């Protein structure tokens, strides 16, 4: 369309605020990971969303999430086995 409209007044923030839900995090309640902070109860697997502890998971490089160390999936590839 065309139209001449512009004059929000929004904000956002500093860069410390959970990614799954976008809420305020704390500096023992923040979880580091590849820069990014997530919330300890947030923080879940994909498949099974229980509360990945550190050190109990893996972040899958295929599509690139976090899965549990039992449902973390694996790149496919011939298998060739015999
Ligand atoms: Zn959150
Ligand atoms: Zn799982």
């Amino acid at each position: 369309g065309s139209s001449g409209s512009s004059g929000q007044h929004q904000e956002a923030g500093a860069g410390d605020l959970c990614a799954l839900c976008g809420e305020h995090l704390y500096v023992l309640e923040r979880l580091c990971v590849n820069g990014h902070f997530f919330h300890r109860s947030c923080f879940r697997c994909h498949t099974c969303e229980a509360t990945l502890w550190p050190g109990g998971y893996e972040q899958h490089p295929g599509d690139g999430h976090f899965y549990c160390l039992q449902h973390l999936p694996q790149t496919d590839s011939g298998p060739s086995s015999g």
